[PDB]
């Protein structure tokens, strides 16, 4: 049901008018419609339509339902366009980079984020995913400023994170009136509204902030539990996310079982400008000196628990981890995570953060590229494509149109990156390795050492074309201080860091940051593979497909009937506790709620070495407790992770 | 339980410091401090305490309640020197004009509006009381701008009116999306959330912006329903009031029955920059070229007039008659009134119009002054009062505070002014005047025209030392054309017009514009009479107080006793038809709902030429029906009023 040539249907993409009005309404660059015109025979002729049938049923009507450009409501790109459409908005005319990335994208190697399948090569290139904003100033003028910038962001893709730790608390004094400031909630709740005003390009994905505050912040109870679904209206806001920017201390007075200290920000200048122990000697004098007001940590920390369990926010993400550990460092203090709790970059009112994000399918690195029939998997493949990747995502950089003048100054001066990871379930199912096996541990630290690993070397290559970023001096990564050193460890050494670091210090690196593996939530859906890196939620997921891997399997050992079919209905994926399946399936399709929340951790807690940002960890219990909760939350605190905990996944 | 000397007062106001912060928090100005501190023999001798027994038990706790200066929330101010404060904060180093003011403010022959008595003589000396906003540009940045601008001014007193024209329409078009605009509905729910949480202050009188909107723009429906008390929730907005900007085409179309038509402004792009015939062509054209929504006028009538039978809103504020009848109209077309529909000043992006406001108490000019015992109103000191006033309000321009740069470019480029009045209905019983009276209708015309005569004059004399306001050249005062003229009248001509034209046209005057007889709500309960120019609502009003001037009467008749006082709670404040009460004071007494609305908008219309701006006319039905209600709507289109119509009040 569509134009077969592709320079034809970029003919009439660009041609478009409006009939409802007369206004001429062209959904292709000036640029990449001349990039067609004057390339049409390689271009046209490089493209295969097979490759359409590398989709499934779901994953398709993804790409139809909201990814696909329309004319006048009908479907106008096949999916080989779309992606021919991607490598051009992103490679101008470097056709030789063009043609590459199509053909990776094409047999599904790797893709870009939602932002970048939706608006690259159209007139208002808007590829970046996220954006991290600093609250200007504790003034009306300040929020109102801040709430105008969030709104002319949310105007195109991406979500926003946004930190308020500056704003004074209720029952502040304010010079000028016998009037005291109400807070966080009233002012949250005028975020709200403009999050429910502005639509996101023209949509169906409604509001979409996260809040970002530290547990010392006096607005604090209401402020985790702005998600509640009771108590009143007024003092909720349910369309955004309330995420704890945790500091250590916080953790150990609950651990000590000790007093914690609420200030306004007023009373209690300076808290969220500073880290780990000068933030620990400036609060402790604070709280000496009589300034807010104290608690028992154990009732905050109780009441975290409630919200979390209820409404499985506020996220956690821990303030200093993120801080100590970050080649942006040298910058400033880092205020904020962002939507996904992924990105951890630097923002100030001047500089907002953003980040574009591809991910990496990890399933098409497989071969039984051996002889027989034993599969193996393809490292050198992988950090070929990682480095492709990473040259991508830095081009985008260049070629994205910024919503707001705080976004362009932030990425042209620092230019961070976000690469991730689709499939990992699916590589480990492949490959025959239960999730918590000792070779699915192996697997996660080289998967992720070679993608960062690449991706710091292609890095390296640009900033010897082009110059290092212009914020490298100073940087950790410039005196040879790499993620991992920054965890004390050595690297799994699958790939030859002294070199790399040698070249770095030498050359510079064209990225502040490269890895942020995120929730791929609807381009896992496109290729058809498990969301990021968590295990399977059930192998029925749900108009109900069984888990390919399992019924391949469930016909060859010919126990498949309708026993099966409906004994996975009934309990909603599990095949664990089934009377005729093989131990060695049952090991195998162990669903996310059968998997020890403590191998979750250490999982990320291993891959985390090699994450210049951080990953969108959630976490899922089954049968939810008090305690149990706060020994996952402690648990990987205490590894060192800087997102905690993302969403808690319950019921 | 006060503090005697005045010196003494403002030296604890001036010293005062915030005990639960540290901070030193100064209640008068440096200015202000001085002043009295250089004067204070001449400033504490001149006070006098007698005159606190000036206000009434339920006027003096108006001014005890949230007038009066507290520190530490005890009243620190006697009423004599919140007046001698204010006194000072209008008139500076000029302590022979401000001793002036301080004796006729203290003998109550007039009052400054509410801001005035709160902030005058204060370090952030708003004194201004209301803001006529322009919605800055058809776009995010522009909503967003104008979201802050009301913010930030209503963090001071004073209310706003913001008129949105300009807004594009549910459905509308948006380039650089297949999204469609979702028009007012939800934009207003944005501007009504800002009014929610901004304090006025630091307050306790909720949110209040008043939008003023033409009836063909295609939201109108849904516009006009905003106060409504169950439809949806979302589709309301209840802390705003939507005001029509009627055109006199759409009360042509709906007396011919016609047909009406409703564009988005962006379909149909100009209407609200023109007026009168340009206006009704540009409109016919339009709508000749299939560019909106053509319905049946009444329709839409039918609709307005619901909505005011419900709700009392929409106000009602003839487009025509405010532009073709305004001094400023060589400025550009008037796009909206304000808050209290009084104010008729010109707004732009950059220039949003402010006005400040004093009344004139109308009983302090009556005396016996003849002999026997006959009352006779001296016009000759109420001319001069009204040119005390009128300096005042000029000075107030001067030592204001304004709260955002487009305040400040407007009012220092034309001066407006604001004079109206109170105590009109107690005017007319002291005088033995029934309302309706051939007798009241001759004062009304004798009262207005000789406020505005001289509040001309004293400008006149204003212009003389310090030149006329900056666009006075071109205007139709600079032409000879004053008020009256404009509505093709003789003055009544108790004073000397022609000497005034000549000297207007020879020296120019200092205020664009002068009179906007306001609602007078708080002031008028301070000096204890009647709101502005309207009739009593009842004779007992409410902890139940009955009118002094029927209980006067009552006993000298002596037929009062507890059956009078009974009947009175009974047919709350109604004398008529009752046995014992002689027909003079039943036509003397009688509630506005019993007043013919016609004998009211015939005053309203009289008075009306001797008023630069507009008033704030409610009126009042009974037996509300909606053919009633058309003749009072029409009618006073007719008369040429500019507010055909502030509150509908019912029941
Ligand atoms: N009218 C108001 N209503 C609600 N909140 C207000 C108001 N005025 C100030 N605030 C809050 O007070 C804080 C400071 O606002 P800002 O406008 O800077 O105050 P200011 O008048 O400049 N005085 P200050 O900042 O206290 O020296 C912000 O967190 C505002 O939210
Ligand atoms: N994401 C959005 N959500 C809701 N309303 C929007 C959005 N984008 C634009 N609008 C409305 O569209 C109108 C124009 O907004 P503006 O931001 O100027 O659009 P633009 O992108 O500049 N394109 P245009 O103005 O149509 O040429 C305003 O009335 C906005 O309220
Ligand atoms: N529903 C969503 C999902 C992601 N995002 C943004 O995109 C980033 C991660 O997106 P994702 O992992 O779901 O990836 P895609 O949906 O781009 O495939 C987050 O940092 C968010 O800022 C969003 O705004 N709304
Ligand atoms: N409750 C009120 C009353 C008046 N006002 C503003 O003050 C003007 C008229 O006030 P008013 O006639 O009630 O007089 P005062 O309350 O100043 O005595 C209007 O134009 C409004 O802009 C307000 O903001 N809120
Ligand atoms: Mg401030
Ligand atoms: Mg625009």
């Amino acid at each position: 049901q569509t134009t077969k040539q592709f320079s034809k249907v970029v003919e009439d993409l660009y041609r478009y008018v409006n009939a409802a009005t007369g206004k001429p309404a062209p959904m292709i660059s000036d640029d990449v419609y001349n990039i067609v015109m004057e390339n049409k025979d390689k271009l046209n002729s490089a493209i295969v339509y097979d490759r359409d049938f590398q989709y499934s049923y779901f994953g398709f009507k993804t790409l139809e339902r909201s990814y696909l450009l329309r004319i006048n409501g009908q479907v106008a790109e096949r999916p080989q366009h779309l992606i021919m459409r991607v490598a051009l908005g992103i490679h101008g005319r470097d056709i030789e980079a063009a043609l590459e990335t199509y053909n990776l994208m094409s047999l599904k190697y790797f893709t870009h984020a939602s932002p970048t399948l939706f608006n690259a090569g159209t007139p208002k290139p808007q590829m970046s995913s996220c954006f991290l904003v600093a609250m200007k100033e504790d003034s009306i003028e300040g929020i109102y400023d801040t709430l105008k910038e969030c709104a002319l962001i949310s105007k195109t893709a991406g979500g926003i994170g946004l930190h308020i730790h500056n704003i004074r608390s209720t029952g502040s004094y304010i010079a000028g009136t016998n009037g005291t400031s109400n807070g966080l909630i009233p002012m949250i709740r005028v975020f709200n509204n403009t999050a429910r005003y502005v639509d996101q390009g023209g949509n169906k994905r409604p509001g979409a902030f996260a809040l970002y505050l530290e547990p010392w912040h006096a607005d604090i109870f209401d402020f985790i539990d702005i998600r509640k679904n009771h108590g009143k209206e007024e003092i909720r806001a349910r369309d955004l996310f309330p995420a704890l920017w945790i500091p250590d201390l916080f953790m150990k007075r609950v651990e000590e079982n000790g007093t914690w200290t609420l200030f306004s920000p007023t009373s209690a200048p300076g808290l969220s400008d500073c880290y780990g122990d000068e933030f620990e000697a400036l609060y402790t004098r604070y709280e000496k000196e009589g300034r807010g007001k104290t608690i028992k940590a154990q009732k905050l920390w109780y009441s975290i628990l409630e919200a979390q369990t209820e409404t499985g926010t506020p996220f956690v993400v821990y303030k200093d981890a993120c801080n100590r550990k970050s080649n942006q460092k040298n910058l400033g203090v880092i205020k904020s995570s962002n939507l996904c709790c992924e990105i951890v970059e630097y923002s100030a009112p001047d500089e907002t953060a953003v980040c574009n994000l591809a991910s990496v399918a990890l399933p098409a690195f497989i071969e039984t590229s051996e002889d027989g029939k034993t599969s193996t998997y393809n490292f050198k493949k992988l950090h070929e494509i990682a480095k492709v990747v990473t040259r991508n995502l830095n081009r985008v950089i260049d070629r994205n149109y910024y919503p707001v003048e705080e976004a362009r100054k932030s990425n042209m001066r620092h230019r961070p990156i976000a690469l991730g990871v689709q499939g990992l379930a699916d590589t480990f199912m492949l490959l025959r390795l239960p999730f918590d096996s000792e070779e699915a541990r192996l697997l996660n630290i080289q998967i992720f050492e070679t993608i960062y690993h690449a991706s710091m070397e292609a890095s390296c290559e640009l900033a010897q074309k082009d110059g290092p970023y212009e914020t490298f001096q100073g940087s950790p990564a410039s005196q040879g201080i790499l993620q991992f050193d920054m965890w004390d460890q050595k690297p799994y050494g699958m790939w030859d860091w002294d070199t790399l670091r040698k070249d770095i210090m030498k050359h510079g690196v064209r990225n502040s940051l490269t890895m942020a593996p995120m929730p791929t939530a609807s381009t896992s859906q496109i290729l058809g593979y498990n969301e990021c890196f968590e295990p399977v939620t059930s192998n029925m997921y749900s108009f109900q497909v069984v888990n390919p891997y399992l019924l391949r399997d469930l016909v060859d050992l010919g126990i498949w009937d309708e026993g099966m079919k409906q004994y996975l209905i009934t309990q909603n994926g599990s095949i664990q506790g089934l009377p005729n399946v093989p131990q060695e399936l049952k090991d195998l399709y162990k669903t996310v709620w059968e998997i020890s929340q403590k191998t979750i951790i250490n999982m990320a807690a291993d891959r985390s070495v090699y994450i210049d940002q951080s990953h969108s960890l959630n976490l899922f219990l089954r049968a939810p407790t008090m305690g149990k909760l706060t020994s996952m939350h402690f648990y990987g605190w205490k590894k060192g992770l800087k997102t905690g905990m993302y969403y808690l996944r319950t019921q």
